[PDB]
């Protein structure tokens, strides 16, 4: 049967993209997946991670989903972060089960909850999957659980892919505005960026994120007085 | 007995590292590097080689970047600095194994174009460390060896791929650099744009180069 691990990354900072991963491999590959050294601490540097990225590559079936910024913003006048999350989770999942026709076979889903209700996101996942897994006969099994790239092989494929994907794609957001910094308000780049660049342009950049609380607040306060 | 393959990588550009690489395996294990397929590929799925091999056998690796190829090439030619790369691998090899009482069988991919000479310098180079360790040594170098001989087509693959780390990095530090040989016009480009704005070559370019060579005269300099 095939296993596959789904993972995330991105969804802390209040720029740039979310990434967003499947990592499929038949089950008998498994011992060769983690000889490639997955099972390593979330420690690895970001080089690291783009090597890694290309031996996982190699040996398992990757499909990937980029949210830019601006897609996330045009998606939250409606629906709410946990949706995007169980929505791109979901379609990842049915769009590598289509791509690579599994149909009549066991299969197991492992995927990372990375928000505060396990239970509701792994129900929303089966209910969103439910109508592919009976349509092409294949008894599923899937565990949802926090900080699944710690403990499942695949998932922390999905994870190391899905963080270098991330990375490429800031790399050059700095050839475009400069030294953003990490992405988060405890970097006072990313902050001498936004609020500088907000006090130029009167409008955030294209890659905030308007719903996080440092950009919001932001644009609040330009509305004072 | 023991198989080793010796080949090489960035011989030819104006730029960059030479790697050369020595793979060595037990011929009773040999099927297990044909079940790779060894004998062009995406550099993620030589990176992913590179790793089978190297936990495979037994990998020996020489690293020459740019600035060592010019000093070196102060006093010697680059078929000289093959010779010793290519004999320095292969003894630390038979020793670091300590290979002794054993028949060997080395396969080198030679570029140089008199292979038999090549063949006895490194013959003559490795004599010294062998006279006591009662090995029957079968020396084989040949053109095109990495299509021919599975250790050689091993030893290729890895130092191909050590070259493109480096190579690929640098990309980050220069931008697009091109290829590394003349043809390509960003090679030739990046070598002028740099002279001009830093009156001196890049440190990865290679100055006996003819491409670098003809840049210093132009200036009249040196």
């Amino acid at each position: 049967m095939i296993i596959i691990g789904i993972d995330e990354a991105g969804r802390g900072p209040v720029l740039g993209p979310m990434v967003v991963c499947a990592f499929a491999i038949e089950k008998e590959r498994e011992e060769e997946l983690k000889k490639l050294g997955v099972k390593d601490s979330k420690e690895l540097t970001k080089n690291k991670r783009a090597y890694l990225k290309k031996l996982l590559e190699n040996l398992g079936y990757v499909e990937k989903r980029i949210l830019e910024a601006e897609e996330i913003n045009q998606l939250m006048n409606s629906i709410n972060l946990n949706d995007i999350e169980i929505n791109a989770f979901s379609k990842v999942a049915k769009n590598l089960i289509e791509k690579l026709n599994i149909r009549d076979d066991e299969i197991e889903i492992y995927i990372d909850a990375c928000s505060t209700n396990t239970k509701k996101f792994e129900d929303s996942f089966k209910d969103k999957i439910e109508d592919i897994i009976k349509e092409r006969n294949l008894n599923i099994k899937i565990i949802a659980e926090h900080k699944a790239d710690a403990k499942y092989p695949v998932v922390s494929a999905a994870s190391i892919i899905a963080k270098a994907e991330r990375d490429e794609i800031i790399d050059y957001y700095k050839k475009i505005y400069g030294d953003i910094g990490s992405g988060y308000p405890s970097d006072p780049k990313t902050i001498k960026f936004l609020e500088d660049y907000f006090k130029k342009h009167k409008k955030l950049p294209d890659i905030a994120r308007t719903h996080w609380k440092t950009c919001k607040r932001i644009l609040d306060k330009s509305k004072q007085t």
